[PDB]
Order: structure tokens, then sequence, then C-alpha cells
């Protein structure tokens, strides 16, 4: 797709923001539904605010026409929509708007034709019945999965948007099922939790990178999905992510040679949950959350600009003579999930902590 390396500069420039602010924590996003959220919400925004938000998914405005870019996401969005991806993989946006606000009907016709995302009419008036409102859309949306999403709405809310993506993993690949023993998992030098591991012995799309100073394990899932997972060499966490590219990992979605190998993979799943307005603002997208946004596309008479905007990640595990390489994913590691036919950043982070809240 058209938007791939646009998405994936996207990916690493939220990545390395949050990997900035703190060594400590777990990541994980979707750079795919953050920018497809954008780029949505781009519709109903003109001039400076509009530009800020592109630029702030990494289009180059002088390079790229507009059209190419809605065109990349609307074909992402079919490929994301098709039934054995939606079996896997549940996306939506919802976007709620004050009630007597004059909304323009062709903002909400590309909204829902265009996009497949939903607007709705809530009294911010009730900031706790609104918040009620918004969680109980995305409960429903992600039948149970995500809730309590928007813990704080501000008393001057006007406009929200909330994106959400949950995704079912599986390996694609049918597997001699073993115990998930409980195995250690390095934190830190200090610290050491408990995690379900699965150990394989099998032919197994493994290397390691010098250049990475990693070992860099690609598994296929369910949905078209492959995940990469780095493995940093002792003390070459923060090497392995300043040494990432674009480049480097499509040369490694292209190989497809296979090594024996012992594994010990953790059955994790994981979640992330951020304030985009905070997050956004740091690439650059402060315009359509100040007093100034040109949100004339939403409402032409009265004044508005996005007051919050949060996104959440789900993911859920569903379920040779010379002695072989045993790699065990038993301490931080870097990963990110790559959706096979447009070969886009479905998610992208990081494993600190297994057992973090
Ligand atoms: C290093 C491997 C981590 C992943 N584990 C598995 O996929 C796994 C492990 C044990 C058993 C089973 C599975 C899949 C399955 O069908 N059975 C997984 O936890 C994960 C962690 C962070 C990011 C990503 Cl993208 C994913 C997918």
């Amino acid at each position: 797709n058209k938007i791939t390396p646009n998405l994936a500069e996207f990916a690493f420039s939220l990545y390395r923001q949050l990997a900035h602010q703190s060594n400590s924590t777990n990541i994980f996003f979707s750079p795919v539904s953050i920018a497809t959220a954008f780029a949505m919400l781009s519709l109903g925004t003109k001039a400076d605010t509009h530009d800020e938000i592109l630029e702030g998914l990494n289009f180059n405005l002088t390079e790229i026409p507009e059209a190419q870019i809605h065109e990349g996401f609307q074909e992402l969005l079919r490929t994301l929509n098709q039934p054995d991806s939606q079996l896997q993989l549940t996306t939506g946006n919802g976007l709620f708007l004050s009630e007597g606000l004059k909304l323009v009907d062709k903002f909400l016709e590309d909204v829902k034709k265009l996009y497949h995302s939903e607007a709705f009419t809530v009294n911010f008036g009730d900031t706790e019945e609104a918040k009620k409102q918004i969680n109980d859309y995305v409960e429903k949306g992600t039948q149970g999965k995500i809730v309590d999403l928007v813990k704080e709405l501000d008393r001057d809310t006007v406009f929200a948007l909330v994106n959400y993506i949950f995704f079912k993993g599986k390996w694609e690949r049918p597997f001699e099922v073993k115990d998930t023993e409980e195995e250690d998992f390095h934190v830190d030098q200090v610290t050491t939790v408990k995690v379900p591991m699965m150990k394989r012995l099998g032919m197994f799309n493994i290397q390691h990178s010098k250049k990475l100073s990693s070992w860099v394990l690609l598994m296929k899932y369910l949905g078209n999905a492959t995940a990469i997972f780095f493995l940093p060499d002792e003390g070459k966490l923060q090497h392995l992510e300043n040494e990432l590219t674009h480049d480097i990992i499509t040369k490694f979605l292209e190989n497809e040679d296979r090594r024996s190998a012992s594994l010990h993979l953790p059955k994790l799943s994981i979640t992330g949950t951020y304030d985009l307005k905070s997050v956004l603002g740091q690439l650059g997208i402060t315009k359509v959350f100040s007093n100034g946004a040109d949100l004339s596309g939403v409402t032409e008479e009265a004044p508005l600009k996005l007051s919050k905007a949060v996104h959440k990640a789900v993911l859920t595990i569903d379920e040779p003579m010379s002695i072989p390489p045993e790699v065990k994913f038993n301490k931080p590691f870097v990963f990110l999930m790559i959706e096979q036919n447009t070969k886009s950043p479905l998610f992208m982070g990081k494993v600190v902590n297994p057992t973090q809240k």
C-alpha cells in the first residue's frame, strides 16, 4: 500500500517518543488505528489545523496529494474489514459531539462511508453520563473486552474521539501443544516475574542480527498478521531501538529461511491506553486540540475543538545432530505486528514487565 512507508515512519516516531519518556514502561499501540482515526478527523479540518494532522502522521504534503492519502487509508480499511481479518481483529472510531451543534452532513457521510466510523450526538452538560455513554459504545463494540476506557472527562468537553483496536492472537501454523510451564521473566537485574512459557523445538524463521545485536523471530498469526520479535543481546535494548528502520524490517519480512531452534515463548496478553492529546502534541499535532482549531468541516457556525482523544489497544492470546540454539524470550523485547497484504504496522511496542498494570 502507497501509505505503508508513512505509517512505518509514524510507528517509529510514536514508539521513540514513548520510549524516550520512560525506559521502564511497557509500550503497546496501533500505528495503523491511530493514523486512520486522525486521517478521518482531518476531513472535517482546514488550513494549518488540517496540515498539522497529516504532517504529524509523517505525510509530506509537498510530495503526496491528499487524495492518495485517503485512498490509501480506504484501501487499508477494505483489507482489515475482510471476513478472515474480522474473525481476529476488531477496530473502531467513535466521535462524540455535543448536542445542539449543527453538523455538516458531508463530514458525517465521509466518516461512515470512507472510514466506517460512527458519529454520535451526546449531552456533555452531564459529564458523568457522557463518559458512561462513550464507555458503553466501546464495551458494546468490543463485546465486553474494553471497559471504563475514559476515566475522566473535562467539564468543558464539546468533542471527544475514541479509537480502539482489539486483536485475538492465535498462531496460524498448527503446533504440537505442550503445557504452558511457568517460567522466570527477567524484567531487570533485581526484578523477576512468572509467565506461562510455551516450549517448542522446530524449524523457525529466526536469525541473529549483527546490525541490531538481537535475535529476530518472525511468527505468523490468524488474520493475515505476522509478528516480528526482537530480543536484544545483554545491554543492547537502546541500540536495537535506535537502529530499527523500515528497510531493515522489510528485509526480515521477505526472508523465508528457517532453522532448527528450541524456543521459550511467553503466552502474553497485552494492553496499552494513551491520551492522544499529550502524545500527538509532542509529534506536532496541537491546533485541532486548541481554541484556534479549524473544524469548519465538522460544524460551520460554532467554535469547536477536539477536547479529548483516547487510544486503547488490546492483544489477547486465544488458543541436525548439533544441539540447536536455545532462545528464551524471558527478558524485555521489542515487537511489530504487520498486516501481510498491505505490509502496514498493525501494532508496535515493547514488553518490559508482563505483569504491569
Ligand atoms: C515472544 C512471543 C510473544 C507472543 N506469544 C505468543 O504468540 C504465544 C505464546 C505461547 C502460546 C501461544 C502463542 C500464540 C498461540 O496461538 N499460542 C505474544 O504474547 C505477543 C506478545 C507481545 C506482542 C505480540 Cl504481537 C504478541 C503476539
